[PDB]
């Protein structure tokens, strides 16, 4: 018999290499490593390799990995839950965070602690019932995000007096801190009726994140486990994609000023909720429901609405990547999903979307319109959660906000632990670019 | 007869758009190298995204469209009474290029008067938080919760053009230009919500002048206030991109969330202690300062205590900058107010200020750890408010949080205008810097 370590003793062991490595890249500092052109100020900064971030980079052939591990990796070595084939959110932000993969015991023990701090104080859930109906979701979200400042560890020490060596402890504590209650946030976003039951249901310590979050739904228990493992795929699968992302981009952004993860993360959520980064996954829900009921339920039917969508103007919604060759593998991973659940794949609304993914590369490529346009990951999510019942898309949204909380909290911590100061860049007007 | 000010922007709109063509033919064009220094430095230096409004002279200070702050004293607007500029008339000035006349600058108070009504979900949302929630972050969420009111969010759902964007936008900037006054009064009056919020406003008296009304210093006998408050407000809407707060607000608007979300992102950069604390820890240090040194000191005195400070490993607050090698302009512009005003003159905390002014350059340089040891406005802004008895110094960022409205909403107004694509730099992890 041996003791495990958690979380942030995992994390401590791994810090001192990590700042041996910075001290290292910091030696050449003079070195160049590219050129700033017109086209990167007036084209928001594209292609300028400009910042820092640790827990995932993009492959150009096999995309998003994460420490040098590819999706189908994760899948393989992270571990799962008490039930289920699904990997865990909880086991990705481990790895995120310290670069390893953790046993179950150890995250088992980060599970319980996510459980155990998931309470709200009163004055968030007041907070919440003051909202109108009409209020978009993301809205709320980041309300009550910002909001749980009030609980901030990281705020009351920095004002007190800390050593700039330490502020990563008091961040993590509030970075671990948000992941344990934003769960319970998003349900209450979801069920507004519900806010005193929801806002205090003790939750089963002995359970995942995921899990919990879905008994805080409303789909909780054995007849959900489906659910649950789509709810941890998602989760996991959207935690990080690089930093040039505007949720992760902001957070890192707010954060450098030293506001806390609470407010930092608000941004980010903030970001979030905008149409050209969210509301991908709700938009492709909508356009695959307007085309399934033009064509009602009729391989060659779904070219032609294609084309015509095409030579009117329009985008076709989750289709398309800058960099990435070849087919999202994130997507994919839903699809894998997918394959083994039989009622799913009876579902009319997934059979369009996956026709149209068989069909619309070869369309969109002769098109020539759109480089690299293979179906990524958000041609998928929202089928499935409208399979499983979640048929408003207004709140698809708040779901990718549970779960992007844990690439841009994990940089987080790593901003503060290597002392990486304020985002600062230069502006400059138009005429000064003459 | 003379233009509004949506219709003065809209004639300017096509020789941006011309001039934007132009730059974009010069895309290619390199304008920097990027170094490893500038990746870990959170982009410091790095030229690297647009501002229209306000660009940085080294020798002149901040400048607005070519225009000086003496320039701007000089030829703006004031109030109908009252020696100091308007921000209305600034905004004027920073979205058009142009200096209003008076009766534009009237009619655009007006509008600004009649839009300041909130509706009652925000008012039973500022009802809802506690005591001890830092007044940052009630404001960042109160105007993240006026988002019910966005045109844009609306428009851009039911489809709208990219050419016509910037309408809605305007629209938004308008409407949260008029409103955050009053939630910044409420952020202020935590007990008198419901007759502050409410509370009908003179539509014919200026934006500054209705603040303070709604503050608690209202009326004839507060006049001075208004000035100050008027000054205050306008030296501060805009300094370039690269800070936090506006910054932030363009990366969030870039994703197309509308002007409600961007500032509340904003000001959720502005609540961090590396961005909006130096006003406040300028007046802490002048404090203690004349609790060491008296009122009757001799330049000896003031002398010596600075020596005393350096020779402890202390910086003196509100002193320095990397680029800029005079005295900040609103600073200079801060005290040509208080040399009208004899009681100010004669405050010996002014005093300390004013002689602080005349000295500590001349001790730093010797020194030598700081560079450009010249003042900033923070030095002087914090003993003005706390001369007219705003004395609880927490507040004074909620104050610059309702300034540092006008720029960013300007330039998003731009960004839309201009069809600005979303922000998205490249990251790399430590290990890609090798």
């Amino acid at each position: 018999s041996t003791a495990e370590p958690d979380l942030k003793t995992a994390l401590k062991a791994v810090i001192p290499a990590k700042r041996e490595l910075f001290k290292q890249v910091k030696e050449r500092s003079d070195e160049v490593i590219g050129e700033v052109k017109v086209a990167n100020v007036i084209g928001g900064m594209r292609g300028l390799k400009s910042m820092l971030w640790e827990g995932s980079v993009l492959d150009p052939e096999e995309g998003i990995r994460f420490h040098g591990k590819t999706i189908k990796d994760c899948q393989k070595e992270l571990p799962k839950g008490t039930s289920g084939t699904e990997m865990l959110p909880e086991a990705m932000f481990w790895l995120l965070l310290t670069g390893q993969v953790p046993s179950t015991n150890q995250v088992r023990a980060f599970s319980r602690e996510l459980a155990e701090q998931s309470h709200l104080p009163q004055h968030i859930l007041d907070l919440i019932k003051s909202f109108p109906r009409s209020m978009h979701p993301m809205t709320q979200l980041s309300i009550a995000v910002a909001a749980l400042n009030t609980e901030s560890k990281f705020a009351k020490a920095y004002e007190k007096g800390l050593s700039k060596a330490d502020y990563w402890e008091p961040t993590f504590d509030d970075s671990i801190s948000l992941l344990a209650k934003i769960p319970r946030v998003a349900a209450l976003v979801f069920r507004p009726d519900e806010v005193d039951q929801v806002g205090t249901q003790a939750l089963d310590a002995s359970q995942d994140w995921s899990y919990n979050f879905a008994e805080l739904l409303g789909k909780g228990g054995k007849e959900n486990q489906d659910f649950h493992d789509l709810l941890r795929l998602y989760l996991a699968l959207h935690g990080d994609h690089e930093g040039g992302n505007v949720s992760a981009h902001a957070t890192h952004l707010v954060g450098s000023a030293l506001s806390d993860p609470f407010l930092s993360y608000s941004a980010g959520l903030l970001g979030l909720a905008g149409p050209l980064h969210g509301l991908a996954a709700q938009e492709v829900l909508r356009w695959i429901l307007a085309m399934q009921d033009k064509i009602g339920t009729k391989d060659d039917d779904v070219r032609n609405y294609l084309w015509d969508t095409l030579k009117s103007g329009r985008v076709v919604p989750g289709y398309g990547h800058a960099v990435l060759r070849k087919p999202d593998p994130r997507f994919q991973a839903l699809m894998d999903f997918a394959a083994t659940r039989p009622d799913v794949l009876a579902n009319p609304v997934f059979q369009l979307v996956k026709k149209n993914s068989e069909i619309a590369p070869a369309v969109l490529t002769e098109h020539g319109k759109t480089k690299n346009p293979h179906p990524n990951v958000d041609a998928a999510s929202g089928v499935l959660f409208y399979h499983y019942g979640f048929q408003q898309p207004l709140y698809y949204t708040v779901t990718f906000g549970v779960s992007r909380a844990l690439g841009p909290l994990v940089q987080l911590i790593w901003d503060r632990a290597l002392g990486l100061p304020i985002e600062r860049p230069k502006s400059i007007n138009l005429l000064g670019l003459k």
